[PDB]
């Protein structure tokens, strides 16, 4: 069972390798354009504008590679205090990463990301110090970053970052600082209550600022109706009706069939206890566990596909534009050299020098075409 998050990992590896090659190619092409422009025996074969363009591309292709190397998937959890946001995150991480009662006292956002080390730690905004996660109660707009060993959670190994927000009912400017790059928003609701307008309004604001945000609703604490099956079915219908209407008719972010794959009824407490033990069950436990596992699979499929487009499409488009321009420059150099060869070149040494320029510009043009093909292959595989 291969995690869908590997789609993102593979896309990130592919696009970073393309940009490594692109930087090397533009560096080589810039050296060629410079030598051609600077040759005192050549007039107007490569222009000063040709060189400035190539150097400008060279000067900015490195930071694209470094920026791409740090791209990650991000899921953000929202909901009323004690709905179960921290517990859902812990269940997905298979451990008690965010401590008990942290939701009572946290007024900062808490993010969880992977670390290559074997020791968990946290970092605050104004330093590089790695602090004990045992101080997270003291440290928790503000953001506290929790780092958890990648060897312990496959989600973190596969470049997912999970963000816990302060309770919606006791606090937006949240969107700008910690939501412009979130790929998925998860509303955690208390299934013993009813979906509230305070929660709806927040996702209305996300919806107005982002084009078709990916939104899941987890009706948590579903174990509270265990052994009440007839009751459970009717409460499920009522929650489903209200959650469907919100996603489909109010937000209009999903049609009614796809909405079935965005609303789930779960017990994060049961799931965490089952998973911490893996490293006398209430009635319906396994059905609820299976529903949480189905949510995780659908969530991973959603966020991996979505994040590849969101995080990598613009730079893929830019790389194609850079290559088209470099090809145009190589075309211009070749054409100017060949024109000169046939219009006014006289001595066989001048002719041989122009033929070398033609040949090297063609070698570079063909290298650009090969990188265009790699970008087309990337687009076909990763950018539907
Ligand atoms: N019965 C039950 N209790 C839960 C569930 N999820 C969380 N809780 C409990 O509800 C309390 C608050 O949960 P927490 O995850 O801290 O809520 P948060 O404030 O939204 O982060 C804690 O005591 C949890 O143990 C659940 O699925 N079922």
């Amino acid at each position: 069972p291969v995690s869908p998050l590997k789609h993102f990992v593979l896309a990130k590896k592919a696009i970073t390798a393309i940009f490594d090659q692109l930087l090397e190619f533009v560096t080589e092409g810039s050296h060629f354009v410079e030598a051609t422009y600077k040759n005192p025996e050549l007039d107007r074969i490569a222009t000063e504008d040709d060189l400035v363009e190539m150097q400008g591309y060279k000067d900015k292709l490195s930071i694209i590679g470094e920026v791409l190397s740090r791209r990650h998937m991000k899921v953000a959890f929202f909901g009323r205090t004690s709905s179960g946001k921290s517990s859902v995150i812990n269940a997905m991480l298979w451990d008690k990463v965010l401590p008990s009662g942290i939701g009572h006292i946290t007024n900062c956002f808490l993010s969880v990301e992977g670390t290559d080390g074997d020791k968990a730690y946290l970092m605050t905004e104004g330093s590089d110090e790695k602090k004990s996660v045992k101080t997270v109660n003291q440290l928790a707009g503000c953001l506290v970053r929790v780092f958890w060993p990648k060897a312990k959670c496959a989600l973190l190994r596969d470049d997912l970052v999970l963000v816990d927000s302060p309770g919606t009912d006791v606090t937006d400017s949240w969107i700008d600082k910690f939501c412009l790059d979130a790929d998925v928003f998860v509303l955690v609701a208390n299934s013993e209550s009813t979906l509230m307008n305070t929660e709806k309004h927040f996702f209305h604001k996300v919806n107005e600022r982002l084009s078709k945000p990916n939104i899941f609703i987890l009706n948590n604490r579903w174990d509270a109706s265990a052994s009440e099956p007839e009751y459970m079915e009717d409460v499920r219908r009522q929650h489903m009706e209200r959650c469907l209407h919100f996603l489909v008719e109010e937000l209009k972010v999903v049609n009614a069939l796809e909405a079935q794959n965005r609303i789930f009824f779960v017990s994060a407490k049961e799931v965490l206890s089952a998973r911490k033990q893996k490293a006398a069950l209430a009635e319906g436990f396994h059905a609820r566990l299976q529903e949480f596992q189905n949510f995780e699979q659908i969530f991973e499929e959603c966020i991996s596909q979505s994040a590849v487009k969101t995080k990598f499409e613009q730079h893929t488009i830019r790389a194609k534009q850079i290559l088209a321009t470099v090809k145009n420059i190589m075309d211009s150099v070749n054409l100017a050299a060949e024109d000169k060869r046939h219009y006014s070149a006289r001595l066989p040494k001048e002719i041989d020098q122009l033929e070398k320029i033609q040949n090297n510009s063609k070698l570079l043009r063909n290298k650009a075409v090969q990188l265009e093909n790699e970008l087309e292959n990337f687009t076909k595989q990763f950018l539907p």
